[PDB]
């Protein structure tokens, strides 16, 4: 009773238990043996990812081969995809498969040629920014209303072709759903995208988690500094937030959710005034900002959790009316 969701609290407690208790959740699991695998892509810590050929139908594909010894966390990233089917700008689900002999698992996604991102990054015009960080909203918004939170936005598992003007949000390996009240591990997202909440231990926080990554994003996008808060470890990464935002702001959020701080950040956090977003701009990235834009971003990027826009009404802020405009 510290903290919930301003949006959406309730909808999982609302559903059927199925649809939330994935540890229940039984895959149909089919054979990887039609799949060809071409190139590697990456690898993570749970997973390796390929493009590949279905063999049966030619169709290209993205085959993530998971870990195989992280069951209950297996069932939870496949029913969260279950439960997103569909949904703008996720990700597809084609497959769950396995190695018919070893039986580890792996999931098949469409395809994306994505552009990498920092080389992107550096040529968005002002309408790119916005329509991509509004497709991205659309996919957000999308899975807090299906209870789910990402936990992992970031530049990375935000595809993008340029070419053809497509988004994907991947990754949900470490999503979760939201229940009102519960505590959830600190440890997710790439330290540069992890909101304050995280740093300072906060446990009880919810979708608005992600819109502190997306303010990140959106920070990266029109300042063109790309991640915008640097740190060199978590403890680092506050500070540098706090550089931005303030001190005695950050106190202030910290009192209000009653939250306790490591007193290692004593030595570290130093003082720092709230900064003007304004200071951010000069002559490479002026033609990205725009009044609109940082009144969005300051509503993004804010200690509160609770105060910072839902998905919905970041997208039904005026820096979109041009996206809207252009897509009606
Ligand atoms: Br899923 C997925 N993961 C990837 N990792 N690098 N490129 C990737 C693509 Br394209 C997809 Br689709």
């Amino acid at each position: 009773a510290g903290s919930r969701a301003r949006v959406y609290a309730e909808v999982n407690s609302l559903r059927s238990r199925e649809y939330w208790d994935y540890e229940a959740h039984v895959p149909s699991w089919g054979n990887q043996d039609d799949y060809q695998l071409v190139r590697k892509l990456g690898r993570g810590k749970y997973s390796e990812v390929f493009e590949a050929i279905n063999i049966t139908n030619n169709e290209r594909v993205v085959v993530k081969i998971l870990k195989p010894v992280k069951k209950k966390k297996i069932k939870r990233e496949v029913k969260i995809l279950e439960n997103l089917r569909g949904g703008t700008n996720i990700i597809k689900l084609i497959d769950t498969v396995k190695d018919p002999v070893s039986k580890t698992p792996a999931l098949v996604f469409e395809y994306i040629n994505n552009t990498d991102f920092k080389q992107l990054y550096q040529i968005l015009t002002d309408f790119d920014i916005r329509f991509y960080m509004y497709e991205l909203l659309k996919a957000l918004d999308y899975c807090h209303s299906k209870g789910i939170m990402h936990r992992d936005v970031k530049p990375h598992n935000v595809m993008i072709d340029h070419q053809q003007k497509k988004l994907r949000l991947i990754d949900w390996g470490l999503a979760e759903f939201y229940h009102p009240a519960q505590e959830y591990n600190v440890r997710v997202a790439s330290r540069y995208f992890k909101g304050p909440e995280l740093l300072v231990d906060y446990q009880m926080y919810d979708y608005s988690l992600d819109m502190w990554s997306l303010g990140c994003m959106l920070a990266s996008m029109i300042f063109r500094r790309e991640p915008f808060f640097h740190g060199q470890d978590n403890y680092d990464q506050l500070v540098r937030i706090a550089k931005v935002l303030g001190t005695e702001e950050l106190y202030g959020y910290l009192k209000k959710y009653h939250i306790d701080l490591d007193p290692h950040f004593n030595d570290i956090l130093g003082q720092h005034s709230r900064k003007r977003w304004e200071n951010f701009i000069h002559s490479e990235n002026r033609h990205l900002v725009s009044p609109e834009a940082l009144d969005l971003l300051d509503k993004l990027l804010r200690y509160d959790h609770q105060q910072r826009l839902t998905a919905k009404e970041a997208m039904e802020h005026p820096y979109f009316y041009p996206v809207v405009k252009e897509q009606s």
